[PDB]
């Protein structure tokens, strides 16, 4: 069964299932996270479509970034409470979540051997580019870093994934006319990932 | 087996199976285009190697883009007389193409899920860059933009890809004198994939 | 067995198993690579991890290059002895190298039907980007450049495989004294596979 090697947040939820900015009221994007088992390695490939006001507002300033930090437990689950995403991960049914149990869901994750934690004399960094596209069709870019594990911040926060995107600029991707839609193109980065 | 996993215009065909130019009469170059099911996902591979002579002369211009636009029917088979390639894609024989019928290859495309159709209502795409080798061994760099299920032209379009080569310098890759065959490097991209 | 679809250096080495440097007496540096099968592609994820004194304070200079050169025979194995690489490659086995024989390790090569060797206008370089990350966490970029096939140096030399990270800035990567250990973010690199 192929589709117990997808672990993913499914294809345009319902509502928006996803906190990026703290100041927000509930969940304020779209986040689309697939991952995918291939070898030893994690095929990552996420994007975001802007939801709430403010959020999708953000396409009006020079300086911006935001983060979407995802925690997991010692058994490779979500932990809701912490984390940006705010729906579990399932395996593929259709363009949508499974709803059963998730099986190895501990080998999507990453990799505390590669990509440990609290160790000053390692690195767990991958940077990247995604962009946005204007209403003027221009292409502006968005850079994205990718945070492994490090630091946890409870004591059931075994596995970490962080993804800023940010940019700058002396424009800013758009104008006060709003009636704009933030979403970024997707991402994609691999890592290598942890066994049963 | 893993054949089937693959959906490709082969390694290196005989002769040119793309007319990228407009003003081609037939095809004008080679289109290497590798489509591989990667969990929820397909992983893109693509590169053009040329054949006619007025498409490898492209080099010596200071402003060029060129496109490949893929159809395909409700059943995934390539609408060659609107495509760019001329021939239908199949799994992985070897080094080539196989010849029997083609398993599933409705999951092989875009989903209309993730990818909907534009008829109007909206305008976007997906960016990336490669390069071409100049025979001062020189990286000339190459935008590439991908837009997914944009617009149907057909009644029985079910899905789009095109791919756009483009490229804005001072000076040209190749000179009049320096003119050889216009490669590009590949480029990989990702989408989500339509179920069977 | 997914084990076997995974060609790799394993997780973190105790220790160095590459000589990046000719300036070098021992193995300076670890290599981490891993190769994965990906229908008719291999998804290739490489980086490395510094070892040797004169090979971290690379971090000093503000021109810098290195290539690690793969070279392997006919059946696929790695030239130990040619390459930088100085500890041959096994399956995964957990976060570590699989010990017993390599199950179609030709079928991890490059293809000499889509990369051949010296052959005038054909086949193509690949170039990349990835990251070295300073004290203060600012991002320092790092080219690229990945070569296939191309020339072969002994006799059993049936396949090639050559990485250059190289740069080029206006400021040292690291000050003096805030210089350490050198680590790359892993590129991730695509090519068409050899058969069996």
């Amino acid at each position: 069964d192929d589709n117990i090697n997808t672990l993913w947040t499914g294809v345009n939820p319902t509502e928006a299932n996803c906190q990026m900015m703290d100041s927000s009221e509930s969940n304020d994007c779209k986040l689309i996270l697939t991952l995918v088992k291939t070898g030893a390695l994690v095929t990552a490939f996420v994007y975001v479509i802007g939801v709430s006001n403010n959020f999708n507002m953000l396409t009006t300033y020079r300086n911006i970034n935001f983060t979407a930090e995802l925690f997991f437990d010692s058994a490779g689950n979500l932990l809701t409470s912490l984390s940006s995403l705010k729906t579990p991960l399932n395996h593929k049914s259709g363009q949508n979540m499974a709803t059963g149990a998730i099986t190895n869901a501990k080998s999507f994750m990453p990799s505390t051997t590669a990509y440990p934690f609290n160790n000053n004399s390692r690195e767990n960094y991958i940077y990247g580019t995604c962009h946005y596209t204007a209403s003027d069709h221009t292409a502006f870019p968005i850079d994205i870093s990718v945070m492994l594990n490090q630091r946890a911040i409870r004591a059931d926060t075994s596995y970490c994934i962080r993804i800023t995107w940010s940019w700058n600029t002396g424009d800013a991707p758009e104008g006060q006319t709003s009636a704009t839609t933030l979403v970024t193109s997707p991402f994609t980065f691999y890592y290598i990932r942890e066994d049963d």
